[PDB]
């Protein structure tokens, strides 16, 4: 037997970060969950015993909060290439570093229709995510993403025209739910280094930002053919807005809402155009998934 | 032996209903889980496998959905006491009916800066809960709640002056970081049946929006002394401003975030006035807990 | 307003202890999460910021592993009753201990038929609990539990003979699967101190031992009518051999199975019984729970 | 924009079966969870909203439910390559088919000392997987695994000599706590299709078994260097007991259980050779990988 592949490093380490102006009082919150994998010349760690390649552990999770001390920890995408690229630069047999990113929101408060200094909410589970892979001498790889965007329409989904045969039961619909917890991934051309990444940062927040706002949109008014077809017109959108994504990815389960036939009780009707009453259906779920890039 | 108490019913019962306005073509949705458990003269199903006198489960949840076809299901201090009436009158032997609704956000989209007629978001996993209990010659008591309110101040919050022994290593705080996860249960004057609870309807979102309200208010005002002087301030005002509510609870964790000290690395100053960078605890955590009533 | 009940402490305590022998090098492990919440004259804190009656929730916990180091933490009872009695006598003014304790399983690993020394699996989620009440001229309350024992059998469960009116869709069934989560509590005789919680030690695991095997075999064996009388007879039994407990309580969720009819598929009989392949269905699910004394 | 990749299908379907022996009267059950992800001629659902294309998700549930009643649900390997295989053999223009399979315990109790015909206990939340691509033209590629094996060892774990510099806090050990929950995957030579796959049935159980067992024993009695030094041991072993087997893949979580120094209360000792009672820590962890194959 031989080690083909190896990577170790720290997960779930929560991170906190305020910000105080001196001048205004206002202050800012960021947290996150970091996770930071390492790669290098370490398979002797696994076949010998010998530690001495092993950066423990412990020391990542320290220098995690080393490093979210004396840089900036937003956005996501830089603070993440600072982090990856420290561990490649410090560390002779280390070759790459594999850092994933959760942002946790904390949305200012209004108190009587003003923004708070320092009080904030969790308005919601909604995420937003890095993965950043630095690689020695492969520059920065870096894929953003926001996940658990959970939205539903009450109309304007409909789904016909599918294949039928002898396993089909599903009737066609003109009229139905939909409903999904959107994953949504924009992946950047590579990076050569800390400075590009850097001199881009400003088209991090925007990018987030119009994924976002395109998700939302499409879902809204796209009267859809199928999750297949939403998903696609949200991609398309987002490659025409953003020249220096290459890909985008969206993972999107159908969380199904059943019509309840009532007709058996006093001849109720709740059902096609009489539907009030539905039963959402924890699982299972169809999970609908694309990438799309340049033609 | 001797049956002493005795209840069943069905649990998590996922509802979803829609309300389209054929004029506006505005539509609204509304989603919950409902339980409902009920007791009464049942108590040889368990001693004699006399189960003629059990409403199976299944029947209650298809009377849940027909309730919900049938009435509003909105305020859901309305809707489920006219659930629980509705076992009680229907059944002679059942006396009692225990009904617990967890309502889901889906709030309503602005796309473009206006109001989406038909899509919805998730905006936070908080709930608002009710809990009805209908009990025959006793009226209905209800109890109602915001649950999974999660928030956080990056300054104004305190802790001195608590009992020091030899168990004691905390050290005392003028200045820290306070988050928790709102549990307020405001608990109303009992009715005498449908009729009044039906009578109070606007009460119940007003309610609900004054104990938010006052919440997030008093939170990020207050310069805490503990987070028991804090709950104890907003449990006092929503006292004030409805009087047919009798009781205010909260329970409230306190999701400690604690300093690091990174002296070690460097000389970096990361403590007291000096502290920017935080490790958020996922346990353990205080709990603080009161119920505040009318003097 | 005023204070009209209040209790605060530290929650999801986790809190590991091994055991050495010195002689035979059999180690054993003990891993519980513990809650305890204190009530008294505390109500100032709450209405005019004075800590001083604040026994720190930091102090709590340091308290927690300082008696986990200094007494035995098995059988939970007495562990839990020690810790409450702890606070009660220590603080003048905190009249009452509320201890909860979920204990982990950590089983001993046989390797090679033989048991190890020193390594453990989780064999299964399933807990063991206690919630000790230590109250101040009361004595201590036990209430002792098993949770999370998921189990299932294939046949041998009916149920026919319930109410069947305009509200009633479930036919009637002579054999269906049954499966649930069982939930069962014991609760014991008062005791009036420490002294006579420790003077009936060895009744705690056997108690639990039997609750378990009763709850296993009764399920087994039963034809089961419902589970309405299936968990009565676990119940009565438990009772029947344990004198010092004055009343068994069970909460046991009915885990559906749903046929599948695939008639619609070439003629595919899986039905009634021909039933082979079924639908687990998350939820809804029926909760049926009873509470059983002495006659 | 163009699509790059696309995939879809049905995730999270429940599945029970139940196989009943008409001689012995013994009955036995099989559960799991079912994820069929299509590949294939379907990038115009996506982008012309052609669902002629589309086998609906609907349709792919009712075809595993038929696959099971059709087919042994045992070994998963077997199963999924049976569902894999039928859709891409169904269907000209599907030509890959991705199954997963989680599979729930049920083991047969033990009543009196005696295996019971029809009940069972989930005695643990450890599953069985496999992720089986059927492809066209490139066979059947089968990867094995077990999830969710929780274990613990109190002593005969070490952990020194690691790389120490300026961000490096971790004291060296020679004994310390180790606990985990074992991700282990066997990745099979590939297979040209149904037949093979069938040819090998025995060595899928078999196969389960000697990874489970290897794992577990290695563990106990591996004087651990680090979690990289026990794993590749496992993963070695295993490679020599299965020819057929090219990798072996662990991920590792490092569990911490923390010391906690008591000697500010009373001198206590808890440290060192005196450590009793540790903090469990539930984040950060550490999180070690390694994939091994043949020399
Ligand atoms: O077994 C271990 N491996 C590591 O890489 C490590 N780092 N800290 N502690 C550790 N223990
Ligand atoms: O055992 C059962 N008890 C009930 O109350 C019930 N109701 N539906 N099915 C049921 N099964
Ligand atoms: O607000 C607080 N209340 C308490 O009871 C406490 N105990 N420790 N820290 C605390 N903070
Ligand atoms: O939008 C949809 N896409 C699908 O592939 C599908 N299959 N069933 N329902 C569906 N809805
Ligand atoms: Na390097
Ligand atoms: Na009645
Ligand atoms: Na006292
Ligand atoms: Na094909």
């Amino acid at each position: 037997s031989a080690v083909k592949a190896a990577r170790y490093g720290k997960d779930n380490v929560r991170v906190y970060k305020v910000h105080k102006d001196e001048k205004t009082g206002v202050q800012t919150v960021y947290e996150m969950t970091v996770c930071v994998l390492l790669e290098g010349e370490i398979e002797t760690s696994y076949t010998k015993a010998d530690n001495s390649v092993i950066v423990a552990t412990d020391s990542i999770k320290n220098t995690i909060y080393i490093t979210a001390k004396q840089n900036p920890v937003t956005p996501p995408e830089l603070f993440g290439s600072i982090l990856g690229t420290h561990f490649i630069e410090k560390y002779n047999h280390i070759h790459a570093a594999h850092v994933n990113i959760v942002c946790h929101r904390w949305t200012r408060m209004d108190i009587d229709g003003k923004p708070h200094p320092h009080s904030f909410i969790r308005d919601s589970e909604e995420k937003r995510n890095v993965q950043v892979d630095v690689v020695e001498g492969k520059g920065i790889d870096i894929k953003s993403s926001l996940s658990g965007l959970t939205v539903l329409k009450s109309t304007n989904s409909q789904f016909w025209g599918f294949l039928r045969d002898e396993y089909t039961t599903l009737k066609e619909t003109w009229d139905r739910i939909l409903s999904t917890d959107v994953d949504a991934t924009w992946q950047w051309k590579n990076f050569s280094g800390l400075q590009e990444v850097r001199s881009h940062v400003p088209k991090f927040d925007a990018t987030w930002a119009t994924a976002r706002e395109v998700t939302l949109k499409t879902f809204a008014e796209d009267n859809s053919a199928s999750v297949q077809a939403t998903m696609y017109k949200m991609a398309e959108q987002i490659l025409a807005r953003q020249q220096l994504i290459e890909t985008v990815e969206y993972s999107l389960p159908n969380k199904h809402y059943f019509e309840i036939d009532l007709s058996w009780h006093k001849g109720l009707q709740n059902t096609g155009k009489n539907a009030e009453v539905f039963a959402p259906q924890s699982d299972p779920n169809g999970l609908i998934k694309c990438t799309v890039g340049r033609s």
